[PDB]
């Protein structure tokens, strides 16, 4: 009955995360302590255990949800991932918030004491940000109003949820126990804290100018973010308060492309690499094709996401050929053969 | 247990002028399967699926290839559209029809989608894109089995494949200005678009509207660029389920012979492309011509043979009888 | 040879005046119904398209008269359903099983003559899809329909075990 250490499932995460070292730490502590609070159960000496959720922060395509599907593999408390994008203000004609629920018991087969020990994760939180600027009579309901809802699903509380599809029968479920990891790519919030941090001058002759923002420091600018940074952004204190921990993830680097297809066990050379042995061939990947997929990818801004679209598109003429082909033990993919101008050597 | 040259044979004869689009499918679908006949048992543990992108205009034979597919590979296939707040359970619920409410059979079925540039740029346009996102990835969807037990059937979303059809509209002047040329309003500057869309690449679709996070789901790219208007003939004298050899079955059992001149399906082709919908819009031309000659065949005795030419197609002349 | 496309016309003419264009429509497909019934699926070409019908017009044009005046020029049964009383899942409202039930009751349970039989059914316009306000009067009910137009078996009570009748044969309007 021992429950998993953070050192071992930071390890765990390694074999399918890069480049992300500080926000592993919060996702280990917080499921460890997680384990705890629910063991414990108000029965030991310490009474009234709270919660902590996490705010994960990131450009898009870092790996936000990686994290949070590749840590639901390893968790034995289930894990459901929704977005709140489509949520509304309890009766406008998009969604309701108890949605969530909903599909969190889908997870659990139905099982509201393993339920209230599950795990819960929200994306495309930008969204949720105020729209109208300190609003006006229009009473914005995809912004505002979404967050005034979820403040007390958060904190914890009974609810309804229909038993199996409706929208007269419901049943009670609590979520103070229920932890939340809320995640999604905010848009220019580095300038808002470059713009906040890096300036106490004015434009006059008299006041002094502060020299600082040489550099972008994509990495190091969000490490330096704080709640009052957020409500320039559109979100509210009250919402913050829910929120204390934040996580902030740094961009993907060209190396760090390269590592994504080598060390982890999912990483696509090892699935072609697969691929092909089922088949009795050997596939081959050498570096001077890694580095120039980089190139591609970050030449066409899509990020790794949009990496499987170079390698398919090399290895299109190949695998049509390759079941035909007999006495071919393995295959040898160039550089050159990324750009197209050559054809990957084969070996008989 | 098919082969990607096999498969390519049988399709051809269903299809053609669409040669490109054939190996993709062909490689794609094979180590789709090949991932069900052996999933994570290999060391290629959590073998992800590589979904499809249809590109091309309306009625260039995007649904027969996936139509025509599922009758080749004996398993099930739906069809869908992005007209269709998710509303996304629809979807799963019309494939167990075809496959009588089976859950593993289900899984490794095909479904298609019918307008995906219809959305992009509200809980119904690029509200769509976002809940798919997980849909092209995989989850799991509750289905009444039968319509009723007061249970549901899980079935995952990661085994089914899905293609996502559609005709983007402008896309030509986005990939110009970025790859071939800024061009179209100057003097010097330059004033088929086919040969355009296979130079096409992700990044051209985000200025038209679509979702990076949607596209990366989707590496496959298939370029249904247009059809020929010989292909046009072919695709009424080729295929065997063509609709010349329809009437021209349909009276073999009333014994009398039917003929169709190339004079007069050339004309057919310019009415198709005059409507700018395909091969979809063709039934209108000939039902409307052939409404006449059908109406007082049955009355008509001794005659056993009828040719149209290219005037009865206009109207303006009635077709030849044989006596 | 009990039909003929040249006199069908002739016949509703003495009903309906008008539409001579819808006319002739009606004598092709319904001339091509029962063509296919004669030999079916023998001829050399496979998958032939199914025959069907679909009218569009405006109000007072005559199209529930076409229904009327048909049946009765025609020897097969014939019923005349609306879209509006049907709902799905079973509900208080009516259930589109009905519509075979009723087609029994005019063929006296003849299933060999009932799957040669006519469907009409008015104010389709009634299940059209429309936004969310559930919602069982729409996409629901075309569902049923379609999988019943494109051929399958529905249980129905003999004189109210179930009996099983194809409708891939059966023609709708
Ligand atoms: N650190 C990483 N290591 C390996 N693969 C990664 C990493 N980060 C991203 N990826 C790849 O990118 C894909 C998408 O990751 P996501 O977590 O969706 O990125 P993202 O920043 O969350 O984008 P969003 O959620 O739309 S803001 C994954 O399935 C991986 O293939
Ligand atoms: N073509 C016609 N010729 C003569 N009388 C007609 C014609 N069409 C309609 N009528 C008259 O209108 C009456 C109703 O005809 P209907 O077929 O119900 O018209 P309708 O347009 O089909 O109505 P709906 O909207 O389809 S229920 C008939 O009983 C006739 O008196
Ligand atoms: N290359 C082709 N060969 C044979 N038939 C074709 C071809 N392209 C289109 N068709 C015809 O078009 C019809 C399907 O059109 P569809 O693909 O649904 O149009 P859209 O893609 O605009 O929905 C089929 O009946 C098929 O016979």
């Amino acid at each position: 009955s021992a429950l998993p250490t953070p050192h071992e499932i930071r390890n765990h995460l390694d074999d399918y995360v890069i480049g992300q070292e500080q926000a592993k730490k919060v996702l280990a502590v917080a499921v460890y302590n997680h384990y705890k609070r629910l063991r414990n159960g108000d029965t030991s000496n310490g009474v009234e255990l709270g919660k902590s959720n996490i705010l994960l922060i990131g450009p898009t395509g870092s790996g936000k949800t990686l994290l949070a599907e590749t840590l639901a593999r390893l968790l034995d408390v289930p894990f459901t991932m929704a977005d709140a994008t489509t949520l509304t203000e309890a009766g406008y004609v998009g969604e309701d918030v108890e949605n969530i629920i909903q599909k969190l018991l889908q997870k659990s087969d139905y099982d509201v004491q393993k339920a209230q020990r599950g795990i819960v994760y929200i994306d495309q939180i930008d969204k949720i940000s105020r729209k109208s600027d300190n609003p006006s009579i229009t009473r914005d309901v995809s912004g505002e109003g979404v967050q005034q809802a979820l403040l007390k699903l958060i904190e914890g509380t009974v609810a309804a949820v229909p038993p199996q599809g409706g929208r007269q029968e419901f049943l009670q479920v609590d979520t103070s126990k229920i932890l939340f990891i809320c995640g999604g790519a905010f848009a220019g919030l580095d300038k808002v804290i470059s713009h906040r941090v890096e300036t106490g001058s004015g434009i006059g002759f008299g006041a002094t100018v502060k020299a600082k923002s040489d550099k972008a420091s994509e990495g190091e600018l969000l490490a330096q973010v704080e709640p009052e940074d957020l409500i320039k952004f559109g979100l509210i204190p009250e919402f913050i308060g829910r929120l204390p921990v934040v996580a902030t993830l740094n961009e993907l680097s060209e190396e760090a492309l390269i590592q994504i297809l080598k060390e982890p066990k999912n990483a696509l050379t090892k699935q072609y690499q697969a691929l092909f042995n089922l088949e009795g061939v050997d596939l081959e990947f050498r570096d001077e094709a890694l580095d120039a997929i980089a190139k591609k990818a970050m030449a066409r801004k899509t990020g790794a996401r949009g990496l499987r679209s170079i390698v398919e598109a090399a290895l299109l003429d190949t695998m049509y050929d390759l079941p035909s082909m007999e006495d071919v033990e393995k295959v040898v993919i160039d550089e050159s053969v990324i750009d197209g101008q050559s054809e990957p050597l084969l070996i008989y």
